């Protein structure tokens, strides 16, 4: 007569659900009492739940309600069930599967543990993504939608696209759960460069029993900037440039959306100019764009020939409109017009002569005056007006110079030169006193 | 009698490698019989013996005399019976039963009660990398105001010993972070999520934050870094004033200012005006402002006063909610009078076409306004108003213009160069001649 329990070992429950104990003998007659009792909460005896008689399958119930317990003997695999049907915390207890020949005990038993229902909670829905503003560079994404701290783990995390449900790319890893049995759900929606740096109207839908309305989080994404075509803006050469150092420097701005190094290429008529070709690193702007400029040298007598001059940088526009810098036809130049005047009338006094410059009738308007005193350039004194358009077509401006009476009532020569575009040199007017 | 029950419904997992503890509790209340510890091998079906006691001894007596890898205690007082394995192996998974019997040997000692269960060993699960994402709201210059939560994933790894740290600007930073409770997927694999939350103010400054994972199966922790900078939308607005043009203050014989004030944010922006530091009543107005090429939204707000006020010297002010507090950049006032000059005119003939100009100099400030009269007719054909440029004496000097048919200058007519300025009164003339 032994009741031996392995300690080492236990059956937990979860408060409702039903417990399943089984034991297996090695018994070959079925010529003994085989017994499932239990020790109940707060004693140190086995008191009987039911009972098989020696060659008989059927249950003999004494103890309990006959609803709570359901027994199963079979001998020919060598088992003995007992299942307890809706498990309360009272159940809680030591059971044993016992053996006797009449009413010389031997039994072997377990514990049994009830843990309670864990509360359902509610899951905190997380949307994720990298950048997604207007600056956005190329590349895939990847949206994560993180689902955490529910119970149970009946959730339904979906994606949806413009109203559209996307099934392709979704990957949700495996349930997880934590030592307070609260779980955690990970779905992850891969995105091509193309559709990602489109505009669009992403949306994950988290279904769970705890809500009676999905929770739906949305990311709504403008397109991407990345995209646009870089723009070029031509700066065509300074007369200034072109009278003085007689060279003529033509620009090409090119503004992009992405810093990476910007290489230039220039075309003469078509042909490319060799050792023209050079790299720049571009400069962030206001709107965030970058932009670089590269600057190319040609002749004086190249330019005014009437050569196409062509700019040209990686992924830009086919049409080479604004990115062409060639002289006007020949036919529509108009060389300027000078008329001087003088203004401002012993003399001696600190008075000021002022001597005007009157250039009109020219096309186009980038002119260059400058004023010299004899065979000297004058820097100080000089006003030169901005050149303003004509009904006629043309253009026309005014130059003053402010010289002190000193140099005019002497008999100086003083020069209004002007240098143009129709002008193979500089147009001079002189005008001395008498 | 005799039996060898096993609580099929029940078993012990153990790792490899890991130590193994079973132990039977038993309600025999005399040490007169022989306890024993015995295992079914791999492949039968009877209980091999693997140790016993001597009834009334605690000292164990083992099968094989050694024990190697079994180590037994037997204590009656507490009746208790263990049986410990020092490294669990794949072949320890067997049934175990403590056995109960006053005899041994002799084949089929009636008195053979065994309780027994199953033990079952499990492989070291292998150890993997985390995957960390480090994921924050919108975090561009645009950022709108509102607290911010930064979130440090960690998924996939084992073992559980990852450590998660956060710094800002180098700093470790340990307040408002908080980490649920450690995760784990049917493949024994750790998901660790780490948070930091963000007050409005540090979230809208530039920082530059940092999530540091730590975990052996990594030889060099993982850092993922997000840098901000400072937010537009916290940007002051800027407020610019436009002073009266002369052509208003001639023709209409009023005086308009104006306030451009520039935000990042579209709320319309509320207008105050004051005069001398009080504020104008029935002024307040609030207008929507409207966006540039810049991200920045920007309004403009008027005020109409009579010529005599603007002109005395008042200070004008414009205020606009959250604005600067210095009203430099504020304020319109006219210019001290003594600094006034007024403008000198001289005519002259340059140019079919005859061209008049109009020299108009030595006058303070440059605001100025050219008009032509034909005798009692105004002129709007023909006039062009060059730019005021300044002189090095101080003062501002300009040109006008007039294309008129040779006709009217050979006829004889009155060509009229009307100059309007602040330091006048009325309108200066000047005329001019053929004759
Ligand atoms: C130049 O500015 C003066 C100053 O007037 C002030 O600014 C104006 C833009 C308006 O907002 C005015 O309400 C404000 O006071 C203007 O003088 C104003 O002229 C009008 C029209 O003549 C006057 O209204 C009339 O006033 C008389 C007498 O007060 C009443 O009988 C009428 O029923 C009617 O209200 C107004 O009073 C007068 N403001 C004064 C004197 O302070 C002026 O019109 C303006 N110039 C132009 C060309 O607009
Ligand atoms: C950005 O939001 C913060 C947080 O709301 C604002 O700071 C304070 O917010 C409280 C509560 O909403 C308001 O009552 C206070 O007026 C705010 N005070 C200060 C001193 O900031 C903050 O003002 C907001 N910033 C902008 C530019 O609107
Ligand atoms: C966009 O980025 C992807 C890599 O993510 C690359 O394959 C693709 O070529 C990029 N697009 C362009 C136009 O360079
Ligand atoms: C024009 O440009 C060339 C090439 O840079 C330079 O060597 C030369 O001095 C310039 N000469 C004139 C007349 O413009
Ligand atoms: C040049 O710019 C104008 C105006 O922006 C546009 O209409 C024209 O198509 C452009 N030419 C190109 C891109 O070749
Ligand atoms: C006013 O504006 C000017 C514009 O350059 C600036 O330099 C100056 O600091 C401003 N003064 C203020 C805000 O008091
Ligand atoms: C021009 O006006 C003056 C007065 O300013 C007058 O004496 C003169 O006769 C006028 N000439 C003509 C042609 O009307």
């Amino acid at each position: 007569g032994v009741n031996f329990r392995f300690s080492s070992t236990t059956m937990t429950v979860t408060e409702g659900e039903p417990v399943s104990m089984e034991c297996r003998y090695s018994r070959k007659t079925d010529d003994r009492y085989l017994l499932w009792g239990y020790v109940p909460r707060g004693t140190s005896a086995i008191k009987q739940l039911l009972y098989w008689n020696p060659g008989s399958d059927t249950p003999t119930y004494i103890s309990g309600k006959p609803g709570r317990y359901r027994a199963e003997k079979n001998f020919r695999q060598k088992v003995m069930k007992l299942q307890i049907a809706k498990a309360t915390q009272q159940d809680s207890s030591r059971y044993f599967c016992q053996l006797t020949d009449n009413l010389d005990f031997c039994s072997c038993g377990t514990t049994l543990k009830v843990q309670a229902v864990p509360p359902s909670s509610a899951p905190l829905v997380e949307l994720h993504s990298p950048f997604a503003g207007q600056l956005r560079e190329n590349g895939t994404a990847t949206l994560l939608c993180l689902a955490s701290g529910f119970y149970p783990s009946n959730v339904r995390i979906s994606w949806q696209m413009d109203g559209r449900t996307v099934t392709a790319r979704v990957s949700q890893q495996p349930m997880c759960q934590d030592e307070r049995e609260k779980y955690t759900a990970v779905s992850r929606l891969q995105l091509s460069s193309s559709t990602w740096m489109e505009a669009h109207r992403y949306q994950c839908t988290v279904t769970h029993p705890t809500l009676s309305r999905p929770i739906v989080k949305e990311l709504r994404t403008l397109a991407s900037l990345s995209l646009r075509r870089p723009t070029i803006r031509m700066i065509p050469p300074s007369i200034r440039e072109m009278v003085t150092h007689r060279n003529a420097t033509l620009g090409c701005v090119a503004t992009q959306f992405i810093p990476d190094p910007i290489t230039f290429s220039w075309m003469a008529q078509g042909l490319e100019i060799p050792g023209t070709s050079q790299t720049l690193v571009p400069t962030a702007n206001e709107d965030g764009s970058y932009s670089a400029r590269s600057l190319l040298t040609v002749a004086l007598a190249d330019w005014k020939s009437g050569i196409s001059y062509t700019c040209q940088v990686p992924n830009a526009q086919s049409d080479p409109k604004n990115r062409t810098l060639r002289v006007e036809d020949a036919w529509l130049w108009k060389q300027p017009s000078l008329r001087m005047t003088v203004i401002g009338t012993h003399v001696a006094d600190g008075g000021t002569t002022t001597l005007a410059c009157f250039v009109s009738a020219f096309y186009p308007g980038d002119i260059y005056v400058s004023w010299r005193e004899q065979d000297t350039e004058l820097s100080h004194g000089v006003t030169t007006f901005p050149v303003r358009p004509d009904p006629d077509g043309t253009f026309h401006t005014v130059s003053q110079l402010s010289v002190p009476s000193r140099a005019w009532h002497s008999g100086h020569n003083f020069t209004c030169l002007v240098g143009h575009q129709s002008l193979n040199g500089l147009k001079e007017a002189q005008l001395r006193k008498d």
